[PDB]
């Protein structure tokens, strides 16, 4: 170690004995304290380190490396923090330690040491026009492994080595927070690298991500009979299957059936299990006029066509093969499929399977967007690159007896299947639990990227494999919330404070305070509610402002 003062500009610049011999530091710079902005809390004086691990050339001829950026405050609380990724990764964030939940404060603003990665590929460099753009890292077997698990492992090791050198000691505790692809990363770490992090938050976790494109092919083919018009490739316009007003009508019928099943009519379906048992859009009534939601004759603004009802029922049921065997899971009916704030309709559910209505092209993530592209090049083995203009047609032609098997296959130099390197389905968390690890899962009920019911099923399997699982892992479902944020629900919350309390003081979260980022969905200026540990739900105490968390408690469903 250099004979310089610890936690100083001198110790920072001297960083330019890494666990990986192929670690290259490109930046080691002292940063003055930065003021708060409209979108970020103030950042303390810190050392910023950025670089890359394992620079190489892939079998596709493209360059690959695992980029990292690390920030270590001069005034340090002894804690290490890694933020998770999003989408197909490929970008390197500011690495101030995002905590999600719509929060403005970063972990660095709370004096954590913070680190981020791009996952082993770079969207500016690994952009191959013959392999569907920024998903093209899937052409290289090692880049897939880096994306699945190896990049986060290498970056955790490098960050902890820099921390030990810069501060003269290891972190007292290590924390990981991620949502979406970052939630998958958190679950992966608990299963594959249980000693890396003491506390993990995994929001809307894509722990079976290679199956998402199977669902996407299914919802695309399910909605196609309800489409009106064709795109430039002659493929039905899935975005035209439901107008925004049509989706709002569906959400209002769900509320009519399900809102009060928790005891309180408030625009929120807290009793999601009772809703799934009760709601059927083919039999549900339109609560406003008592007429059936499904049109008895021609289409009006107050009913849904039988073709629409058949289509959305089939999409929500989930994909099956020719024998009727489920290939993913089903989806929960919930009011956050729509939502109206002023004159603005909620787009956060429909953008995934349908796309924007006001378009002459398909733009749903699951039809022609990045999710369909990622399945073809990243999760199917061998990869299936093709023109971008053929993706929607490929989803339309998807064969549920043949194509779903490709996420379990190996081929040539692809020696692991995508479920092998990307899936995180293990319930063997004994090592994580026994060393004191704590995990908070959360998931929005109206998430159209990954099914909240599928996360619930993992949590049930976890409890069955390990009695007393609530002592170290708890799941917080969020009614009305879309993917990681948004929707008619209480989608904003501070996950880091209860995580630290659980890890360091043994205080399990019996509830987590949340508030709505768009309270106009309920016609109010603010709404706060408790998030409740599965299988509990929020229960109104019977009197007082229904928009105040103090008038609610967590309880078993009625
Ligand atoms: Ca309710």
């Amino acid at each position: 170690p250099p004979p310089v003062p610890l936690a100083s500009r001198a110790a920072c610049e001297a960083l330019k004995v890494w666990p990986n011999a192929a670690t290259v530091v490109e930046v080691a710079a002292w940063r003055d304290a930065a003021p708060a902005t409209a979108s970020a809390a103030a950042l303390p004086e810190h050392c910023e380190v950025s670089g890359a691990i394992a620079k190489r050339t892939g079998i596709d001829g493209y360059p690959y490396e695992i980029k990292f950026r690390l920030r270590m405050p001069a005034e340090w609380n002894g804690r290490f923090f890694m933020e998770g990724g999003s989408g197909t990764n490929g970008s390197l964030s500011a690495a101030t330690g995002s905590i999600g939940g719509g929060q403005i404060a970063s972990a660095l603003s709370r004096n954590f040491a913070t680190i981020a990665t791009d996952g082993g590929h770079d969207n500016a460099v690994n952009d191959n026009p013959d392999a569907l753009g920024t998903v093209a890292f899937g052409l290289d077997p090692q880049a897939r492994l880096d994306m699945g698990y190896n990049s986060y492992d290498q970056v955790t090791q490098a960050g902890k080595a820099a921390v030990a050198r810069f501060y003269g000691r290891a972190a007292d505790k290590s924390y990981f927070i991620g949502c979406s692809e970052g939630g998958r990363e958190g679950m992966m770490l608990s299963q594959r690298f249980p000693s890396h992090y003491d506390g993990i938050v995994a929001g809307a976790p894509g722990y079976q991500l290679p199956k998402a494109g199977i669902s996407g092919a299914w919802t695309t083919q399910s909605l196609a009979p309800a489409a009106v018009g064709l795109d430039a490739q002659g493929v039905p316009l899935i975005n035209k299957s439901f107008s925004d007003a049509d989706l709002h009508l569906l959400s209002q019928a769900i509320l009519g059936t399900c809102d009060a099943l928790d005891g309180l009519a408030d625009g929120i379906v807290d009793n999601y299990r009772a809703c799934q048992a009760a709601f059927d859009p083919a039999t549900a009534a339109n609560p406003a006029n008592g007429q059936a939601l499904q049109c008895v004759g021609a289409k009006t603004a107050d009913c849904l066509s039988p073709v629409q009802v058949t289509a959305i029922k089939r999409a929500m049921a989930g994909p099956v093969n020719s024998a009727g065997t489920p290939l993913y899971n089903r989806w929960a009916w919930d009011a956050g499929m729509s939502g109206l704030s002023g004159t603005t309709y909620n787009q956060g559910w429909r953008s995934w399977w349908l796309g924007s209505f006001n378009s002459s092209a398909n733009n749903a993530q699951r039809v022609s967007g990045f999710s369909a592209r990622s399945w073809l090049v990243d999760f199917a083995t061998p990869p299936e690159p093709m023109p971008m203009t053929q993706v929607a047609a490929r989803m339309m032609k998807f064969d549920f007896d043949i194509d779903p098997l490709k996420i379990w296959a190996t081929s040539g130099q692809f020696t692991q299947s995508s479920m092998d390197w990307h899936g995180a389905t293990s319930t063997d968390l004994a090592a994580f639990r026994d060393r004191g690890g704590k995990m908070i899962l959360y998931h929005g009920m109206s998430d159209a990227a990954f099914s909240a019911l599928d996360t619930a099923d993992y949590y049930e399997r976890l409890g069955a494999a390990m009695p007393g699982a609530a002592g170290f892992a708890r799941l917080f479902l969020v009614p009305g919330m879309n993917h990681c944020s948004g929707g008619p629900g209480t989608d904003r919350f501070d996950m880091l404070t209860p995580l630290v309390a659980w890890v360091e003081r043994g205080e399990a979260p019996d509830q987590i305070s949340a508030w709505s980022g768009t309270p106009g969905y309920f016609g109010v200026a603010a709404r706060t509610r408790p998030l409740c540990p599965y299988p509990q739900i929020a229960r109104y105490k019977g009197s007082g402002d229904i928009n105040t968390e103090a008038n609610f408690a967590c309880a078993a469903p009625p």
